[PDB]
């Protein structure tokens, strides 16, 4: 695909479906730059798995859900690249629990953690991307967040809002071709049943509906959900 | 409208839609219980004219963020009525700002008032109404919450939060008969009403009657969804 | 309920979920058209049925997916009855197979039959309702309309189209108080499917009827272009 | 973008958003099929610039809303090329009048013309490409079967009952790996004030997201309903 930016910062990204969207992005040309919070040998071993490819990739240690800590981070990325062309908001947790069995902190460290990142993401985006009229924002939302789920009332609370969060920062960011929108994967590798493309979704699917929203490919397209489930939920 | 249930607690409901939601389901023979967090003035005057009116009303005391607080009226509530049929999830604030003007402590006031709030209020819902086999909550949305507005990341995160939380909830107490939905209220009071093709405001009451029908068992095979009341403004 | 106004004719009213919906807005005080195609017999049972209850009941026959007798019948109504407040567009066929199996016939006559028929109310509702200010019309969808469905492609586009026509019919009833909403009903009772039903039961025809009396009656006076699930959390 | 398949159909291609779409797809490395009715001028132009640019395209001539001369017409197609991989139904006509002024002429013709071609081709597509196991189908549809417009109760019933149907094709195709999706533009080149991004959409853009959609990178999303509308609805 087809990029006219240069760089992009992925929260949450050493493993799973963010270190995926890394390597996608990589082995399309961009310089990824790759969060992570605590043990830095999976990132590490991610970015030197992408520049051994022959890609660009650096790492970067923060926390998502820490104002300062993100601000300064998105800070570092412009003045060692010259700006952000583009951002990924993935990091997420997930709590399990049926609600009656859930103390409001379990909200809580849910909410904060999935949503307030994603707007500490959002926002400073719309401040450093607003002077090149140019940027695109995805955040990984999820199946959950649309329809909902049995002992997931924190997780489908946090990614409903950001679908919505999302659409309120596309009408803020819109003026200055500043783009928003959400990806909603489905199960990503009994469920099986359910599903009629009769399998998981890679990491892989994910990882390229996020291309094709950054890229050029979707230069008019902001505010949108783009589901990724196989046809779990139309 | 026909209730089965017999009274019903409403978060927030000492003025504007939460105190008209009030009038209306005590006119339609419900005890109100209106819910107040700061002076006790509008809401007693509020419960004073449902009982000249020949009513059913009480009022009662919490944060509706604060657990405890939640909680414990609602335990109240069981104890003087015997039991609690209906709730509406009303409480919530405002507090709009461009985002790049908005401190996460702004952002976290406004999450945790709308939201945390009506997790507390649908996860006691589904706590005092599982014995009975009956129960319905009403959780009051917004447009903003569906598509979204310039100057309210912090609301419209609150309150699209809520109308997917209000989901999970229907399927949690699905099988008991407890049913969970949302309503998302338009512009309720010149260039605002251009966009609106009945080419007025709603009123209070409009909102009202949409969450008492929520509430009555005409809707009895409607849980999880989520009733636009905006004259046409969003479809 | 209550209405403001007094009567209302309902298309396909003689047996299933319209006679159900007659049976319950003759109970809420109006004055119910039953219409009719073919056999009168089970359409006059219903009518005498009503009126024995002590309701306003009458019986209309015409083809709802005919212009002229949809056209003919509406300015009876308002003949006999001074006008018409309410309009339920109920009529609708199924013709469900295989795609590759479908003929363009088959597929015809599924869209003139459900989709037409809607249009022509609605656009004869916008009409014998404009000088009164005053108007509700529903339109009985489908979950299939929002969701699609093995072998009803036919029938899903004839659903979705009446979804998304009655948005359009909101935006031009809207001036003069003439309110179009939807109700997509999911599988209602006439055990596999219920399975994926929350509520773990199939739907009674009298709770699809009292949610259009709802969106008829004035306590959705400010709901309009609306689409209202009724189907026990199947689809949210 | 990658293609798996070699060839796709396109409805209505001679001018506008279809002929821009064979474009796209054309350079992409896909041999286009461009269908007209009237006049062939035009159609010509379009393929005898394509095969200018080095690219592979043939003209072909059919009714849509035809089911015996548009099912010829694939079959024509799967005998030169030995099958078709993909199809993008985009003819579409309006009338756009107030309902109150419209005969039930009016309403069929435009149902007739912009719905029930999407089924023939639907259909067909499900035939030709159920051996293969692979498939990729775009219906383009509109804002307006998603919102309603006044003056457009026809064309807004006809793109809705598109934006239904197309789902339902989805559930019959998955199992055999045939995808089926559809795309809502919004104002494709006063009205611009309603639009976040503040500018028309390019055809180009529509045609970028539709390749998006036949292409490889989409291979988990079915039943999907694509916006591009530059925020214009959410
Ligand atoms: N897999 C699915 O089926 C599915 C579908 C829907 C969406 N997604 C979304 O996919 C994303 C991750 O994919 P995954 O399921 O493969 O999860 P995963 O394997 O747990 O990867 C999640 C990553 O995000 C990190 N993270 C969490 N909070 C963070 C913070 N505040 N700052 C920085 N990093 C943080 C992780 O925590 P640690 O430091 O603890 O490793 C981890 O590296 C999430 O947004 C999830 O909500 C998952
Ligand atoms: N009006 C609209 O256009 C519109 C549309 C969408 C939905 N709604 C919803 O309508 C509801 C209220 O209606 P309104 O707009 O007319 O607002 P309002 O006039 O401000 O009434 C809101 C009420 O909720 C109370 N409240 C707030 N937080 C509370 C808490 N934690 N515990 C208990 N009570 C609390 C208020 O606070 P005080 O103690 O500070 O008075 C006040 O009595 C809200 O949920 C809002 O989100 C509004
Ligand atoms: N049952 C469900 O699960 C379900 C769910 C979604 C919505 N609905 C909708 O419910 C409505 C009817 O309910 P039902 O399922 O109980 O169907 P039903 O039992 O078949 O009742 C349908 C009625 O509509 C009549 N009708 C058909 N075309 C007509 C026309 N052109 N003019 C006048 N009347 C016409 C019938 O035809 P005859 O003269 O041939 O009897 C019959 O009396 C339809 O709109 C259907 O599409 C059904
Ligand atoms: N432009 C927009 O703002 C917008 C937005 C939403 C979607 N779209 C869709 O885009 C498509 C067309 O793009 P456009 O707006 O640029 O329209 P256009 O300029 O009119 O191009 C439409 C083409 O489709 C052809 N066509 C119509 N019916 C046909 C049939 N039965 N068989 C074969 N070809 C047929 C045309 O007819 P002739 O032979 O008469 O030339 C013409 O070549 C349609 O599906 C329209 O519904 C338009």
């Amino acid at each position: 695909m087809q990029f006219t930016g240069k760089n992009v910062l992925i929260t949450g990204a050493s493993k799973g479906i963010g270190a995926e969207i890394a390597r996608t992005l990589a082995s399309m040309g961009l310089k990824v730059w790759i969060n992570y919070r605590s043990n830095a040998e999976v990132a590490d071993a991610l970015k030197n798995e992408l520049e051994e490819k022959g890609y660009k990739a650096a790492v970067i240690k923060f926390d998502a859900a820490s104002e300062s800590d993100f601000v300064e981070a998105i800070q570092a990325i412009v003045q060692s690249d010259g700006g952000l062309s583009y951002l990924v908001n993935n990091a997420g947790v997930v709590r399990d629990k049926l609600a009656i069995k859930m103390k409001t902190e379990d909200f809580h460290h849910v909410i904060d953690n999935n949503l307030t990142s994603a707007f500490i993401g959002c926002r400073e985006a719309l401040k450093v991307m607003s002077k090149s009229r140019f940027g695109s924002v995805v955040n990984i939302a999820s199946i959950i967040g649309e329809r909902g789920n049995m002992g997931q009332t924190n997780y489908s609370a946090s990614k409903g809002g950001m679908i919505a969060m999302s659409k309120s920062f596309a009408y803020e960011g819109a003026l200055r071709n500043i783009r928003f929108n959400s990806v909603t994967p489905g199960f990503i590798e009994d469920y099986v049943k359910n599903i009629p493309l009769n399998r998981l979704g890679a990491a892989k699917e994910v990882a390229e509906a996020v291309a094709f929203l950054l890229s050029d490919h979707s230069s008019y397209i902001t505010g949108e959900t783009l589901k990724v489930n196989g046809g779990l939920y139309m």
